[PDB]
């Protein structure tokens, strides 16, 4: 699965 962090 891909990851997406928004900090
Ligand atoms: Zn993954």
């Amino acid at each position: 699965g891909s990851n997406q962090n928004n900090f």
